[PDB]
């Protein structure tokens, strides 16, 4: 296969989350999250697995920093701990916590590497969860507050922020299938506390625009293609009603300020959609900067009126990743496209593309992760396409960095392109990361 390049102002960034990388869960007066919470109770997470040390990112950043110099990576995505900086949520700053992060963005600063910060990456304080979480929109008032302080703080260096990491799984699988932190098992709740997400990120947009800063903020949508399993109507109803919840559902409220009519009836039809108040988002809209992506998969679909949504996802007979993901790069494409027909020319960023498998270092020290690495090659060259077709995107970041705490899930899949090991805390760059630094070398 030829060798892949990009124009010379694409950006190449990678992820990571605090919980998933920063451990230090109880220094330095840091509160409590909901998932310190959940994590600490047993039969939520795989194996007992907790974030209390995870990759011990709070301590080694320095280093950290430096094996992203070392790849040639400019652009570094990362989440602030809400209550490393407001350990109760809302009131007194904790200084430690703000200083941390200042220093991490001076180390990333002075070494070329340019910071975009997620706002929120699933860590609400649990005083926060006290007091009903997403469900209490009064959260998202505290939410505006916080981000106004991180703008106040860092503003000035900082030029892209993320207000949301895929509020789809922060409502669904924490309010709704109890799978997340918070463990809650209400589809009602969790589409409230979808809704008021998506006002705390309104309101967090509404303030960032006040500023006047260089900078540009949007959300993170994980976004996933569906496609009917067969060509009879029944299945492709289905796959569009899939559709609907998975994608359509915050792509239209990020990106028009509405949510889906077909959606609506349906929920509405099965009394499981909330009261929500009367407004919605007619008077609190605003436009983002840019919408990002986080693409893994697709979902092949058939119609089941006794499923969710009547629609069941069809397990396909194809390569797949240690979460049993389908691997589809021919998705990736057909969403920007999608994305770009269905909503316009708001600037994309893929926020999170990557892959999980069973990566060990070998009898000569080398991490030779082939299959991620063919994973990355397949999913940049779809992106690739996708802007020759015509669709702004301006930029990808591979998730992750590093293995790390990966939720429920635990410490068993690993998806960084540097392995982690857990006993010893070394860091071994695996075969992707030496790939990747070429992509963006010969891209420059």
């Amino acid at each position: 296969m030829e060798k892949l390049r990009f124009p010379k102002d694409f950006i190449f960034g990678t992820a990571t989350a605090a919980y998933q990388i920063e451990g230090a869960y109880k220094e330095d007066e840091k509160g409590e999250s909901i998932w310190d919470r959940f994590s600490h109770i047993p039969g939520n997470v795989a194996k007992m697995h907790n974030g209390d040390i995870a990759c011990d990112h709070y301590h080694r950043y320095k280093e950290d920093v430096q094996l992203l110099k070392s790849l040639g990576i400019k652009s570094y995505r990362f989440s602030i701990a809400w209550p490393r900086i407001f350990p109760k949520g809302f009131g007194e700053i904790n200084q430690k916590g703000i200083q941390f992060y200042r220093d991490l963005i001076d180390e990333l600063i002075k070494n070329d590497i340019e910071p975009a910060i997620t706002i929120y990456h699933w860590d609400l304080p649990q005083k926060l969860q006290d007091i009903g979480g997403w469900a209490n929109p009064q959260v998202a008032d505290y939410y505006v507050d916080y981000a106004n302080l991180l703008f106040r703080e860092f503003g000035d260096r900082v030029k892209t922020w993320i207000t949301h990491n895929e509020p789809w799984v922060a409502s669904y699988l924490g309010y709704a299938l109890g799978v997340h932190a918070p463990g809650i098992k209400d589809m009602k709740m969790a589409l409230l506390a979808a809704h008021n997400i998506l006002l705390s990120h309104f309101k967090a947009v509404k303030a960032y625009r006040e500023l006047e800063q260089d900078g540009q903020i949007g959300i993170t949508l994980n976004l996933s293609t569906c496609y009917s399993n067969s060509a009879d109507e029944e299945d492709i109803a289905a796959a569009h009603r899939s559709d609907g919840w998975n994608n359509r559902w915050f792509l239209d409220a990020a990106l028009k300020g509405t949510y889906p009519e077909d959606m609506i009836k349906i929920f509405s039809d099965t009394n499981i959609m909330p009261e929500l108040p009367k407004e919605l988002f007619t008077e609190v809209f605003e436009t983002s900067d840019f919408l990002g992506i986080n693409y893994y998969t697709r979902q092949v679909v058939k119609n089941n009126s006794e499923a969710f949504i009547g629609a069941e996802s069809v397990a396909m007979d194809n390569p797949k990743t240690e979460m049993g993901w389908e691997i589809y790069p021919q998705g990736l494409y057909d969403l920007l496209t999608r994305i770009h027909r269905d909503y316009g020319n708001i600037d994309l960023y893929i926020t999170e593309n990557g892959a999980a498998f069973n990566d060990m270092v070998n009898r000569d020290g080398k991490v030779e992760d082939e299959n991620r690495l063919d994973y990355l090659y397949t999913h940049f060259a779809a992106a690739l396409s996708a802007i020759e077709a015509g669709v702004p995107l301006k930029g990808y970041y591979i998730w992750s960095f590093m293995d790390n705490f990966e939720w429920a899930e635990g410490y068993e899949k690993r998806f960084g392109i540097v392995h982690v090991n857990y006993k010893t805390q070394e860091r071994t760059i695996k075969k992707s990361a030496y790939w990747y630094k070429e992509l963006i070398e010969r891209s420059n």
